[PDB]
């Protein structure tokens, strides 16, 4: 049970957390965003070219183990 989700900070860098899909996509988003210090007012989360949040649990799309998600970050304040 490990995700792998790499950051568009231009040039940033993959993390790599524990987090379940089957839980919430806020949650997971959080706590990936949290990790590495981010914006959570101005982050977005995109998964297989779809984008994912009231959806709670993943596995009802697809969940897999070792799946990688995208973290964008914009720059506000």
């Amino acid at each position: 049970m490990k995700i792998k989700i790499v950051p568009a900070v231009g040039g940033g860098s993959p993390l790599e957390l524990e987090v379940a899909p089957n839980a919430t996509v806020g949650a997971v988003r959080t706590k990936v965003c949290a990790m590495k210090k981010l914006p959570p007012d101005t982050t977005r989360l995109t998964y297989k070219g779809r984008a994912l949040k009231d959806t709670e649990t993943l596995e009802s799309l697809g969940v897999a183990d070792g799946d990688k998600f995208v973290l964008i970050t914009r720059t506000v304040g």
